[PDB]
């Protein structure tokens, strides 16, 4: 496991085209799982059967998201670990995230755009 910006950590699952990595105001194309630290899921894409999609790199998503996706290729699976100031700090999400919370993410880039 790798540490990027931040301290955000990089878990190589399942490579990519090795070749194919967003750029910033790419859109992509993801199927992500989130989990607090202990391991409690709060939301899936996958649940839902509906991939995610955004311009990276331009304050869409999370920070950890931000320096995080960029560095995946096409077709890679990886998990993400991002520590609270990468994240929602202090104030969390209502139901969801708890206030300091390091959030797990095991994404998949389907597509870049
Ligand atoms: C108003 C319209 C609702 C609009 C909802 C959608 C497009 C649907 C999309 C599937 C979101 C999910 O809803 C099904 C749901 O995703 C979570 O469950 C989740 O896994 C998560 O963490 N994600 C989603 C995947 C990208 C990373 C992160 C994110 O960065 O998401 C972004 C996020 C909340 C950023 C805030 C931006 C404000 C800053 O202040 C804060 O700064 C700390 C960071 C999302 C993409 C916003 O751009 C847009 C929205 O919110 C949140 C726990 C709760 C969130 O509910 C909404």
């Amino acid at each position: 496991s790798e540490v990027i910006e931040g301290n955000v950590k990089i878990d190589r699952i399942s490579p990519g085209d090795g070749a194919t990595f967003p750029k910033t105001g790419d859109l992509v194309t993801i199927h992500y799982t989130g989990t607090l630290e202990n391991g409690q899921k709060f939301d899936s894409s996958v649940d839902r059967g509906s991939p995610f999609q955004c311009n990276i790199g331009v304050g869409q998503v999370i920070k950890g998201w931000d320096v995080g996706i960029p560095k995946l290729s096409v077709g890679e699976k990886a998990r993400l670990t991002i520590p609270g100031p990468y994240a929602y700090g202090p104030r969390g999400f209502p139901g969801l995230i708890p206030p300091n919370s390091t959030l797990v993410f095991d994404v998949e880039l389907l597509k870049v755009n």
